[PDB]
């Protein structure tokens, strides 16, 4: 039997060097290098081509059957071609060919700025360039990327291996797969031989398909194997190496163990008998409990027995461990590193942890000491159980600094905490007690679980509250900056904050500069960074040590329930893991089962970074098993009434449902919802997308409705964040002196708009800017299909949310010159009209009523209790209180100098106004059933719109729902139908389509007065309505002891 | 005993009809039939261009980077895009595409004068061009290259048969073996179970060693199956095909027949006792000498005796032949036209 062997050829040296105004670009011929035989280098050939991004080459061949591009000469080495420049600068766009056949799969791009020496080299299906042909060819004999997938237990796919006439599956349980001093492959191997991908496989692998297949020898240990490491080696018919790549064994360890390790339960599970601890760990070899005391000195150390079905670890102990600290001793091989680890990790199924997460401890969430007084007895105040129920839900999106970080009314101590909730008498909870009674039904939490970006050691972190002198002690890079000389006054950093606003323009962005080095050691952030799943944040919590978060966390669940009648959605992120690798801090999950709970690059097994960080992998089976568990726990501990998904289009649409109905076997009324957008995941498995999830259940952001009233879009940035105008920064009918908006452009905002507050559905029917007829999913979104939903109970229509500018930001950009702070006041809450009165479920962040601002902040996740300010006293917004962060905002300064003194800041009275509009919105949008229909087909039966067409007026969004007897039943008693009309322009408007109808303005207007959004609206004895500028009204159709015809839909 | 049949899917109809100074390329989507779930067409896209021999193309992206080009729509069946044209005459420069990786192997070259209704349809890999979704549908769930190998009388080596419920050896002596107007091969067959490569094949066959072998029955006629066209077929336990290869047979050839075969002599050997026509023709369903005169017209047309043992045939005739022009008349099927040529 042929041992595989290293070629006998020195390390190469270029040959050529790049001169002015010319590359060189060397193909490595593996093939070439292997054989004692000269090589005919005829056929290969570069396609080289000047496009917008790569245009430094001079004369580059047009036609693509043009194999004319030969080398300029070769060597044992391989072929080189000298490139001839246009510019020294740049980049150029070169496709290594063999005939018209591409030999790296990439697109290569060859910046010179990233290989000084223009000198650069390239091996055939690589993708990588090399400054050196020594690097390369390194590279090329070597243990090189993760190109093999052990997919099953007797298959390996590996496209490298592919017609090569030795395959082999090379291991080592305590070392590296290497070439001796001989340069020979010594090490135990398994001979593989060609077969086809099972159909088993193509489904559960589609994006590995096309990959060349191979059996394991019937004799081949799986189980010992999977205990070290494995390298898939291709050589000659000789034994010369051609590949040696490290093997991806996710799809294995499912095949193998996945389905009894599913059937069991994980962490350190107290019940009566004691308390068993389980851990899956199927390649780890060995795993022990490390039973720490409250000082962390270990008490006791146990190696835990493996199962083998399963490669789940367990032990079990006495009921004396309740509130033990635990780590797991873990000894594993890591392919990240390529050695076998020796780490003690914390539980990733931790319920509760030490500060910091550095521990994780045993506990017992069913302990009456970690509940709220009356816990057990804790209901739902708003139903969920219908498609009616459910359609209700109108969602205000806080956060718990944002909350209570800046209100005085708060005690010290319970700011920027979970119990700041129970502050009873707080400017913040009075606020939310007003919000509730008028309308807010769901109260959604941004991170509440265990985060991994602030320190939860009081001591290593510093606030804006306190003095300056303590930001410089806990902040090296203080010391070392501009603001030195502040440590020295007996100021805090809040008010040297407020003194450098003074100076703040665009030319010295002073506010920003300090912020940035404040926001590295404050305790604000999001939280979109997860360390563990199902344990609360500790850092929102009094005392981080210890179980004290989970009663803090219960406590402030019972108080938002109990005392401010309001639901919960928690916020939650399944999508990535704050780190991966051996050695990151955060890394958990990947420190316990290397490789396979993150998505890895199919050719480098590289941990993909789609999602920002460290992407997970829902696809696989016990990370799937984590998620579905992880909601279990805040389902029936926690109490939690609804989740919304992080990035939910990176997940499967069959986990997703799969989640679902495993969590609504413990609350049948439990509400999921995330942002289904495309996550470019669909070569692996159908995406839980807003086009996928169509009738399913699983509601998903509407971003039609969003960037119709907004304006624009996301990634907007320079002037086209003032260009692009919105039905509510009046798009057409109010123009600012930048916009170019033409009126069929204005025109199908409008027709985003309708369909959106009609819940965007796919199949309802409207007349379009042109007056045609046309389903919803025809209406066009950026070539997407507009309309997408079954039922508007499946769509979340929004206008403001954490991410991305606030509402009024996008004002302040897009209003005219023209338009006054009274306008502009009543223009937020216009734009929040069309999502607080459609039939879509009405999600807002927080702050809205308030006309939140964060000073042209973009992405405020790490811009501190600043930018991120809700004044809960209502003196202002918040604007204009320095340049945003110059990293993410810098390339808006000059837009933002342009639109930020053009109207005045809001005061005590604006934020009076605009509470008084926002609790007249959700006070009419609970005044009747007609405006949450919740059942797609109830919406087609009863909701059409007036002022549709091409000859319609712009800014008139004119809404018809029936009551009447062609609809069906009476749902309303009161009512025989309704009309909702929102006048978005600065001149008034008149109604004549409801002749001879009799209408009334709602009474909840009338109530309202001088301060109603309808204050003005004249509805004549002739059925005529005359509607002013910037207005919303409520005209209601009443029933007379018998249901009439009312507003019939038409087509 | 389970028949081979075609997945339940209808025979496609095109979706698209191809009108004035504009060609339609169908995509005839393998992986997108197979169904479940509706598939995501957007990275899909054609490097359209311009050149010397296929210029007919209306405003064509320059940029190979250009992804932009997706499909023009979609159905079950695949996407298809609706390309503007300049010229109804001439050809065009397709590369069908899912992001900046080639999906049909060789450059197409769509030529309107062999394609009249510029409704055109392509499978992934496939290189070839059909006129109809129907067409390609059918090549797609169909016999496609020469994977198998009977190397000696009873073993059989295929990659594409491995581990697979259903392993045939369907044969047809005077057509192609297919599927009918139903979906279904009907066409005669043997059934092969799995076996262990032979020593003796090892030895003279070391590139096909690690290929998976497969028993022919005892029963087999091994003459007969050689005599037209034979084609590996691997189905799922219910009879779907998975795949259908055409079989190299030179081993088997060298195991029946060559031992025999050796031991003769070849050619027009003119001899004391007449003239000795001998041709090797072990799969030829017909051989005869046909005798011209130097003016080339036909002086006799003599059918050849074969020798079963070693597939050759013979014809003697007198010494008069001396000098005569001949020709061997063949009746035989060649794999690469598939028919009895
Ligand atoms: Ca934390
Ligand atoms: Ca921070
Ligand atoms: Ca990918
Ligand atoms: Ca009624």
């Amino acid at each position: 039997d042929v041992v595989v062997r290293l070629p006998d050829v020195a390390v190469p040296g270029e040959a050529v060097t790049a001169v002015e105004n010319q590359a060189v670009i060397h193909l490595v011929d593996i093939a070439g290098i292997t054989s004692s035989s000269a090589a005919d280098y005829s056929s290969k050939n570069l396609y080289l081509w000047n496009n917008e991004t790569c245009d430094a080459l001079s004369a580059p061949v047009a036609d693509w059957n043009d194999v004319s591009t030969t080398p300029s000469g070769s060597d044992k080495y391989g072929p080189y071609w000298v490139i001839p420049l246009n510019k020294e600068s740049g980049c150029i766009n070169v496709i290594v060919r063999d005939g018209t056949d591409k030999l790296i799969d990439s697109d290569l791009r060859v910046a010179f700025g990233d290989f000084t020496d223009r000198t650069v080299s390239v091996i055939a299906g690589n993708s990588a360039v090399y400054d050196s042909r020594a690097d390369a060819f390194r590279a090329a004999f070597g243990v090189a990327l993760a190109e093999a997938h052990w997919v099953d237990k007797n298959t390996l796919l590996w496209p490298g291996g592919q017609d090569k006439p030795i395959v082999r599956l090379y291991y080592s349980h305590s070392s590296k797969v290497a070439a001796d001093g001989e340069g020979k492959f010594t090490d135990r191997y398994l001979k593989l031989t060609p077969t086809t991908v099972s159909q088993q496989v193509s489904m559960r692998f589609p994006h590995l398909s096309s990959y060349a297949a191979f059996k394991l020898p019937d004799n081949a240990n799986v189980d010992e194997l999977l205990q070290g490491e494995t390298v898939a080696i291709a050589a000659a018919e000789d034994g010369i190496l051609i590949s040696a790549t490290q093997v991806q064994t996710a799809g294995v360890l499912d095949d193998a163990y996945a389905e009894a390790a599913e059937a069991l339960s994980y962490g350190a599970q107290l019940a009566d008998g004691g308390v068993t601890f389980r851990v899956w760990a199927p390649t780890a070899q060995q795993v022990d409990v490390v039973v720490y005391s409250a000082d962390k000195k270990v008490i006791g150390s146990h190696p835990m027995t493996r199962d083998s079905a399963s490669g789940a670890w367990s032990w079990q102990g006495g009921s004396d461990l309740k509130g033990a600290f635990y780590r797991y001793a873990m000894t594993v091989y890591h392919p990240q590193s390529r050695k076998v680890e020796q780490y003690e990790v914390t539980d990733p199924y931790a319920h509760s942890l030490s500060t910091n997460s550095e521990y994780s401890q045993v506990v017992d969430l069913n302990d009456s000491a970690l509940k709220p007084d009356g816990w057990d007895n804790l209901t739902m105040p708003h139903a969920q159980k219908t498609k009616a129920d459910l359609a209700k839900m109108t969602i205000h999106e806080s956060h718990i600094r944002d909350l209570s970080a800046w209100d005085q009314t708060v005690p010290a101590e319970l700011r920027g905490k979970y119990l700041a909730l129970t502050a009873g008498d707080s400017n913040m909870v009075q606020h939310l007690k007003t919000l509730s009674a008028s309308g807010v039904t769901h109260v959604e939490l941004l991170p509440v679980f265990d985060l991994a970006t602030v320190n939860e050691f009081s001591d290593k972190v510093a606030d804006i509250q306190q003095p300056f002198s303590r930001l410089c002690e806990v902040n090296s890079a203080v010391k070392s900056s501009e603001f030195a000389g502040y440590c020295d006054s007996g100021s805090t950093v809040e008010e040297v904050l407020n003194q450098l606003k003074q100076s703040d323009s665009q030319d010295n962005p002073q506010v920003q500069a300090l912020n940035t080095l404040v926001a590295q050691t404050d305790s604000y952030n999001w939280g979109y960074d997860p360390f563990h799943y199902t344990v609360p944040e500790g850092s929102y919590a009094t005392d981080p040590e210890g179980t004290t978060r989970i009663k803090e966390f219960r406590t402030m669940i019972q108080a938002i329930k109990q005392d401010l009648g309001m639901n919960v959605i928690m916020d939650v992120v399944y999508n990535h893991t704050n780190a991966a690798g051996p050695t990151d801090r955060t890394s958990v999950l990947d420190k316990i089962v290397p490789w396979y709970y993150q998505r890895l690059n199919e050719t480098t097994g590289s941990v993909e970074s789609a999602t920002c960080c460290s992407d997970s992998a829902p696809e696989h089976r016990m990370f799937a098993k984590l998620i579905a568990d992880s909601l279990a726990v805040w389902t029936t501990d926690y109490k939690i009434d609804g989740f919304r998904f992080d990035l939910m289009g990176y997940h499967p649409k069959a986990q997703i449902l799969s989640a679902w109905e495993r969590i609504k076997a413990l609350n049948p009324d439990i509400y999921f919802f995330g942002e289904g957008w495309d996550s470019n995941q669909s070569d692996r498995f159908e995406i839980a997308s807003q086009i996928n999830l169509k009738g399913t259940g699983i509601g998903t952001f509407s971003d039609r409705l969003r960037d119709s009233v907004r304006g624009g879009g996301p990634f907007d940035s320079g002037d086209a964040l003032r260009q692009n105008q919105g039905i509510g920064s009046g798009a057409g009918v109010l123009p600012n002196e930048l916009a170019s908006l033409s009126d069929d452009q204005v025109r199908h905002l409008a027709d985003l708009t309708r369909l959106g507050m009609a819940g965007n559905l796919a199949d309802f029917v409207m007349i379009d800017k042109d007056g045609a007829a046309k389903k919803g999913s025809e209406i066009d979104y950026n070539g997407a299909p507009g309309g997408y939903a079954a039922d508007p109970t499946e769509v979340v229509n929004y206008v403001s949310k954490h991410d991305n500018q606030t509402l009024w930001d996008m004002i302040s950009y897009k209003a005219s010159q023209e338009a006054d702070l009274a306008t502009r006041v009543r223009m937020q809450a216009v734009s929040l009209a069309t999502v607080m009165l459609g039939q879509g479920i009405a999600f807002d962040q927080q702050g809205s009523e308030l006309l939140r601002s964060k000073s042209f902040t973009r992405d405020s996740y790490d811009s501190g209790d600043w930018f991120n300010r809700v004044d809960y006293s209502l003196q202002d917004n918040n604007y204009n209180v320095g340049m945003p962060r110059i990293s993410d905002d810098g390339s808006n300064y000059e837009v933002i100098t342009r639109v930020k003194e053009m109207v005045a800041t809001p005061g005590e009275a604006e934020l009076k106004q605009m509470t008084a509009f926002y609790q007249e919105l959700t006070e009419l949008r609970k005044s009747s059933p007609l405006f949450t229909l919740g059942d797609g087909s109830a919406v087609m039966k009863r909701v059409d719109f007036r002022n549709t067409g091409s000859d319609q007026q712009a800014g008139l969004l004119v809404m018809t729902v029936d009551d009447g007897m062609k609809a069906g039943a009476s749902l309303d008693s009161r009512l025989d139908g309704l009309v909702v009309a929102i006048n978005a322009a600065p001149e008034s408007r008149t109604l004549n389509e409801f002749a001879g109808e009799t209408l009334q303005l709602s009474a909840i207007q009338q109530t309202a007065g001088e301060n109603s959004l309808a204050n003005g609206v004249q509805i004549a004895a002739d059925g005529t309505v005359t509607l002013p500028a910037w207005s919303v009204a409520v005209l209601e159709l009443p029933q007379g002891e018998a249901q009439g015809a009312g507003l019939p839909v038409s087509s």
